[PDB]
């Protein structure tokens, strides 16, 4: 699907194939096609200026090979503001060592979900490959939503 997305410095440590390149999907262009993910692999969307997120959507696989999703892979997002924000004890034990939450992860090769109001506005959306991958990953589809 085509959407417009924030704009953004797009990267990954993934190996593409054949041009299939993750700066095309965020643009509705082609499909991310990533050799054999491993742990600690990440796909990084750092915004140009903060943005208030209302929602996020990735689907991985397409029609053509159905199997080839995203496994093992969390949803994470940098707040702009460090401190300056109260936020519950249910978000603080999202925070990670690098100061991005865990907001989510990929089930059945889709990630989609809100964003806690009191994190906004993101600098940066990370997914983060927690374990290795036996198949490839395609994404085929990058959504994230504007609040305002």
């Amino acid at each position: 699907k085509i959407h417009v997305n924030p704009p953004a410095e797009v990267s990954t440590s993934l190996k593409v194939y054949q041009g299939h390149t993750l700066e095309k999907t965020y643009m509705g262009e082609d499909f991310f096609w990533a050799i054999t993910p491993i742990a600690g692999d990440y796909i990084l969307f750092k915004f140009d200026k903060p943005v208030n997120v209302e929602s996020y959507l990735f689907h991985s696989g397409n029609q053509e090979h159905p199997g080839d999703i995203l496994l093992n892979t969390t949803v994470e997002v940098l707040p702009f503001k460090s401190e300056g924000l109260e936020i519950s004890k249910e978000t603080k034990d999202k925070r990670l060592e690098d100061g991005y939450f865990r907001i989510g992860k990929f089930e059945n090769g889709v990630a989609e979900g809100m964003v806690d109001p009191s994190l906004n506005p993101i600098s940066a959306f990370r997914l983060s490959v927690i374990q290795n991958s036996a198949v490839w990953a395609i994404l085929n589809e990058i959504h994230i939503k504007k609040a305002t």
